[PDB]
């Protein structure tokens, strides 16, 4: 059947982005936190009072691997970016900048998951109305057919975000300009900043529209 094909891919499609959110990978955090223990995990508390974001507590272990779940658990790449982030924090005048970096990182991830088990509630709870003969195949097809487009929304900004985190990771490394900590602050948060942010503020605001 047409309705029960849709309705089955789009369940197929969250469970295969649920499992990528977990660490299948026998991935390991370092001792200094891929050097962020003392510099990007250090400067937040947990957000999702609360313990510190680089201390041992379970809670923080949980947050910390929501970045490296954004970061598709890419030992390398994570090495990299939080090598960038202790070049930053060498400099007090940059901690806001890496705040709102990770922030910004740490805001996208939380929110795909979420965005994730949202979209799957929903299904169910249609299919139960179009069970209950409250909504026809119309209506059920026309809701799961809104809910695969926030689904690919939420994957594309999440990507979006990951994108940018690719090409600041590519440029600190071979811009040689990019070593004196002031100067790729400046150049980080005129490129990248808003971009990341707003990645964020779009995985957020798919997912208030799911609810």
């Amino acid at each position: 059947s047409k309705l029960q094909t849709l309705k089955n891919e789009l369940i197929r499609a969250i469970s295969e982005e649920k499992n990528k959110t977990q660490n299948n990978f026998g991935f390991r955090e370092t001792y200094d936190q891929f050097k962020m223990k003392d510099s990007a995990f250090e400067l937040l508390d947990v957000i999702s009072y609360a313990p510190q974001l680089n201390s041992n507590t379970p809670e923080a272990e949980n947050e910390r691997n929501k970045f490296y779940a954004l970061m598709d658990f890419d030992q390398y790449k994570i090495e990299q970016f939080g090598s960038i982030m202790e070049t930053l924090y060498n400099e007090n005048q940059n901690h806001s900048l890496i705040r709102e970096l990770m922030i910004s990182g740490l805001g996208t991830q939380i929110s795909f998951e979420l965005a994730l088990e949202e979209i799957n509630k929903k299904i169910e709870i249609f299919n139960q109305d179009y069970l209950n003969a409250k909504i026809n195949s119309f209506d059920f097809t026309m809701k799961l057919k809104e809910l695969k487009s926030k689904l690919n929304q939420i994957l594309d900004k999440r990507k979006e975000w990951s994108r940018q985190a690719d090409g600041l990771i590519a440029n600190a490394s071979s811009n040689s300009s990019l070593s004196d900590s002031k100067s790729l602050a400046e150049y980080i948060k005129k490129r990248y900043l808003d971009n990341m942010q707003n990645a964020r503020q779009s995985v957020l605001e798919a997912y208030i529209s799911i609810m």
